[PDB]
């Protein structure tokens, strides 16, 4: 049982639940890889009997009545059809498990509000698009952003998956020229390359927010543009450097991550698009700053009158700084749920307290929540932390080329 | 089947094949990783011995030579008449440079092939160790122009105690527990301060009291020794503009110099052998000024800013801790003692990746190390996958004497 202390306070605890971890992880004794990004159908029916005992003792209710009622019903769906189908409470319970299990997620505090759209009536692109544009009009809320998952049809044995190709449901374009250089976000060129091949029209400049590419079984993807009014956008403004709104700069309200599977008791959803609200360094810091991003950091120097001949003024640090104040002041000022790392941070700490309470520990990866400025700052650089993989869990999967 | 490590920022492969040779066992599992923790007989000293052997003959271009062949014949029969083997002079100083280049925290490794490296194997008491250390900081401070030492104490034997130093760096600033409950100067160092005391030390009472030095000789009480004030070189921290600072009174010393890890080479093991290189700035601003159990001088900084400190999204913490960072870096450069930025320090470290991978075919790397306390993903450092292993030689961590 790892021994785990924070050196700001002293604290010392003990991880008991990382003693139920399974599904091996990267490391071992001789070297350790923590810092990596990407690390006979018998053995379905053992995944649905842990998750299921975990659902009643969640609920109290394990031993006696319909806990063990239910246990029969999966051993005899699976036994004549090979798969099986989860009661809706079920997929709630394992929506909202699966995010109180993401290591590297710091905004899990919220992990018990979380509003599930059942999609597994679904069967066909269209009927994708209309749930997505669903999904995406409740979790904006006007700028009052809710929690939302939205679960498509789980993967069958023979006979293909859902999958939306867009790694997020708002992303914006990339564009390549002669030069090789990119207009645009340059992580997403690949996907704006597939989307041209697959007929649409290529756009201006910077912010071209891209249109889905969703694909049912089978049949291949089709595009659907998104309508402007349900894409909610903030223009970056900076509270006293009068110049910075002419840089054109925005951002997206709604990080919609939408290529992951999530597992849950043994079943895999290969399209099921979860979204919350931005951490303000994710934007700022990784989105705008980035060099292999929008790299607008030396821009932002030279607006400031930074002494950018050396490194040791701090130039890239004082203007990495005012961008992030520029976004979470641009985005309160459009009313839009934004979080600071800080009060992000501190949260989790929180959250990480509760967490022994309850489960005895919580996977957490270090090198994901600690926040990419301002390390240090934050009261989870102090903090030792255990990395492990529980179910029910999100799942990266490869993509569909 | 050797790890693939990806640089994110730019999009370079390359696989550690160093790591499959990687002669220790860490903390970590399949079932959970440990990486952030802090702190993770004849038979067994001769394969140690024999594998320090075989890399410095390959050093030297002079593998399976007969000059190899006779030096692995010879620690074997002295290991059997004694239990034990000496160095030679030069392996000794490869044997501690390697130790540099082996540690995985380091970030500035780049320079790991220079390193001055005096030999104090035949130091006999501490009033001696005390001469050769003050020689050391003399020598590493080189009146600002800051040059890499180590200085090599007798290795630990059978039949004899330990040379120690008691204090964790050479140069540490006391720390007085008050009647509030609070502490008057450095808190990291209140026992360390108390030590000192209780062995008959005259304390201070400012912020910035330079600690005695209690060195061990074996198999005696630690004796107290006082550096010479002109010996340990200081930096009062100014602004370049915010004028007020400087009446904020803080200072910092030229050079860190470690001086409670234990030094190993091919089994043998050196409890005293302090190094001492020279600063990276956030070390001194963001560690050791602004953590809340350090210094703690972050909200008072801000507050003089004029910045909001009732709100976090403001960002006070992150712009008060840039300025005193600029602060550091001005500070030391105005007083011209060696410095460097976690910028500088971070391209460089991409060098030395760079060169160890053509090198060994790989770097031991611990990355929640490397990556600076402030502006990581601003560095390169952060989009480089690293992977974390023990080669030997190499510094460890050891117990407190007390
Ligand atoms: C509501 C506020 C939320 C905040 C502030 C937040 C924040 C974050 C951040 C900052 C990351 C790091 C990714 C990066 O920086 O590259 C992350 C990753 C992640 N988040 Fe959250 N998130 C929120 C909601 C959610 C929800 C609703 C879910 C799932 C239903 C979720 C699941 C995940 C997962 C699965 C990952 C990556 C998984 C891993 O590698 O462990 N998050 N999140
Ligand atoms: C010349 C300039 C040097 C710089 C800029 C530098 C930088 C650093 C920094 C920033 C750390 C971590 C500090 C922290 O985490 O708060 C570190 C750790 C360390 N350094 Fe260096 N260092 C230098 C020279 C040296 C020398 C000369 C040696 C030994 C001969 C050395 C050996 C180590 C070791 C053993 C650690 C701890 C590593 C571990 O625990 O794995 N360094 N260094
Ligand atoms: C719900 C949610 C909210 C938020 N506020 N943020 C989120 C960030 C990610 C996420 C996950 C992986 C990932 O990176 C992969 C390439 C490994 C990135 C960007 N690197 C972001 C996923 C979900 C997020
Ligand atoms: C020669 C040198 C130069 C420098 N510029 N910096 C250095 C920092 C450390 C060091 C080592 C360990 C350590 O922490 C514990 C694991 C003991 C800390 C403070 N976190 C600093 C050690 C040596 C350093
Ligand atoms: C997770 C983490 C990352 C990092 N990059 N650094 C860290 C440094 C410390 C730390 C705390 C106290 C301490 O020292 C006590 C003996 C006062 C030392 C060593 N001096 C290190 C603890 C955790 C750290
Ligand atoms: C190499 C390194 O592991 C990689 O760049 C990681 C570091 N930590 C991160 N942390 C978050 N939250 N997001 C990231 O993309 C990364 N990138
Ligand atoms: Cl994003
Ligand atoms: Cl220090
Ligand atoms: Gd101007
Ligand atoms: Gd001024
Ligand atoms: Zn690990």
């Amino acid at each position: 049982f790892p021994r785990v202390k924070n050196w700001e306070v002293g604290s010392i605890t003990y991880d008991t639940l990382s003693a139920q971890a399974q599904q091996d992880g990267p490391c071992t004794p001789r070297r350790c890889l923590g810092s990596l990004v990407f690390p006979a159908p018998e053995q379905l029916l053992s995944q649905a009997r842990d998750f299921i005992n975990q659902y009643y003792s969640s609920i109290k209710r394990s031993g006696s009545q319909a806990h063990e009622q239910r246990l029969q019903e999966v051993e005899a769906e699976v036994a004549a059809t090979g798969t099986y189908q989860l009661r809706e409470s079920e997929l709630v319970f394992g929506a909202k498990q699966a995010w109180r299990n993401a290591p590297r997620c710091v905004g899990r505090i919220q992990w018990g509000k979380l509003q599930v759209f059942d999609a597994r009536d679904c069967r066909s692109a269209q009927e994708m698009f209309t749930y997505i544009c669903n999904h995406i009009k409740y979790a904006t809320n006007r700028g009052n952003l809710r929690s939302a998952i939205t679960v498509f049809p789980q993967r069958c044995p023979g006979r293909g998956d859902f999958r939306i190709w867009n790694s997020q449901l708002v992303r914006y374009a990339g564009y390549r020229q002669q030069d090789g250089s990119v207009r645009g976000d340059p992580a997403n060129v690949e996907i704006t390359e597939l989307c041209i091949q697959h007929g649409w029209t290529p756009g201006n400049g910077r912010f071209d927010v891209l249109p889905l590419l969703l694909q049912a079984p089978d049949e291949p993807p089709e595009l659907f543009l998104l309508p402007p009014e349900l894409v909610l956008e903030v223009p970056l403004e900076h509270p006293t450097l009068e110049w910075f709104a002419a840089l054109g700069l925005r951002w997206y309200a709604l990080p919609a991550v939408s290529n992951m599977l999530l597992e849950i008791g043994g079943l895999e959803f290969p399209a099921a698009p979860f979204s919350g609200w931005y951490m303000s360094t994710e934007i700022g810091t990784r989105n705008l700053c980035d060099p292999h991003r929008y790299n607008i950091l030396e821009d932002v120097a030279v607006c400031m009158d930074l002494d950018t001949r050396t490194t040791s003024s701090l130039w890239k640090d004082k203007a990495a700084v005012e961008i992030n104040v520029a976004v979470l002041h641009s985005y309160q000022l459009a009313k839009v749920t934004i979080v600071d790392h800080h009060a992000a941070t501190a949260s989790f700490m929180k959250h990480l307290e509760n967490e022994q309470k309850a489960r005895g520990g919580c996977p957490a990866d270090w090198a994901w929540i600690v926040p990419p400025i301002s390390g240090s700052l934050t009261p989870v650089f102090h903090q030792e932390m255990v990395n492990y993989f529980l179910s029910p869990a999100f799942r990266y999967q490869p993509d569909p080329w």
